[PDB]
């Protein structure tokens, strides 16, 4: 008799005379991931096991529908492929291609020194092409949980990547959750309790590309208030037209009589932490480690910093969209 929501995983057991369970290869809020051998297909698979709990089951039904939608608009370009799903022992089970480790593990492999600007640019091209495909009118899909941990290497030897975990994903106009995105990668509009569109994913990507090159999160807030303050340190006070609509503006800011917003009394002065110095543009890159190294020139750093600031625009209406981000000078050969 199953106790609560957990499937009890036993290694070596064979499910429906097809899946030979090998090991637990991951765990999350939604349940767990197992490495399994598919006898029929004669190959390795990762099976996401959804917890036998109603909230998680409903969200995983939306994951199957969106994964099926995306996989039907194919050949494969940058989204994890859903092979099939089935009910087993009262758990919904999602079968995926066996993949390599996540981009946070890749950073930990090189002691958080960071990947080269050349590798950062290859990850940025695949991510922007992926966000371009999500923005397709037939899809209009918001990932909502972009982070290094939901970006997987196909193979440890190459740089090809796939986006995984559409567990909190929604389509444009089907927002159902106030509280979304991992805090470090959480957009201003989500912190402010505002409605969101596909632009919140471009905000996550900006934060992610800086972290891959520096080896550290751009915005490492301990809580929502700390997170907002860390963003203001770099980007300054948000435009008044945005704060005037934000339900949670008075969680971090206060209106003055003359009608200008400032930070709640109780960090660097707003906008004084320059991305220019965080990238060490003129002083040899992150911790000065890329000094003189080929492909890390001041000119190369200026194009990258330019593209990142367009990704971190406070206005979702003027935040660079996937198509225009691919036309950026940071990508021309
Ligand atoms: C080796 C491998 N191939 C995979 C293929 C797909 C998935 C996967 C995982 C989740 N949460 N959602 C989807 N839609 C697909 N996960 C794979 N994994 C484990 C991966 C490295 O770890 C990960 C990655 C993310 C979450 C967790 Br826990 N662990």
């Amino acid at each position: 008799v199953p106790r609560g929501s957990h499937m009890i995983v036993k290694n070596g057991e064979k499910w429906m005379d097809r899946y030979e369970i090998d090991s637990l290869i991951g765990k999350g809020s939604f349940g767990q991931v197992v490495k399994a051998y598919d006898r029929v297909e004669q190959e390795w698979v990762a099976i996401k096991i959804i917890k036998n709990k109603k909230a998680f089951l409903n969200q995983a039904q939306i994951e199957v529908r969106l994964l099926e939608l995306m996989n039907k608009h194919d050949m494969k370009y940058y989204i994890v492929h859903l092979k099939r799903h089935f009910m087993f022992r009262n758990h919904l089970c999602l079968v995926f291609e066996m993949l390599s480790y996540n981009l946070y593990d890749l950073l930990r492999n090189t002691n958080f020194r960071g990947v080269s600007l050349n590798l950062t640019r290859k990850f940025a091209q695949q991510m922007c092409t992926a966000l371009l495909f999500l923005a397709t009118p037939e899809l209009s899909i918001i990932h909502c949980d972009l982070k290094p941990e939901n970006i997987l290497l196909c193979n440890p030897k190459r740089s090809a990547i796939k986006i995984v975990d559409f567990g909190s994903s929604c389509q444009l106009g089907q927002r159902i959750y106030q509280y979304i995105q991992s805090r470090f990668y959480r957009s201003p509009e989500v912190l402010l309790g505002m409605p969101y569109d596909l632009a919140i994913d471009m905000w996550s990507l900006g934060c992610i590309l800086v972290e891959m090159h520096t080896g550290e999160p751009l915005f490492s807030g301990a809580n929502e208030v700390d997170q907002m303050n860390k963003i203001v340190e770099v980007l300054g006070i948000p435009p008044a037209h945005i704060l005037d609509q934000a339900p949670k503006a008075r969680k971090f800011f206060e209106k003055l009589p003359d009608g200008t917003w400032n930070l709640k009394k109780t960090y660097k002065p707003p906008g004084t932490r320059k991305l220019h110095n965080i990238l060490g543009v003129e002083t040899g890159g992150p911790g000065g480690r890329r000094a003189g190294e080929s492909g890390h020139t001041v000119a190369d750093y200026l194009k990258f910093k330019d593209l990142i600031l367009r990704m971190l625009d406070y206005d979702p209406k003027t935040r660079i969209q996937p198509y225009y981000a691919l036309q950026h000078s940071f990508f021309k050969k």
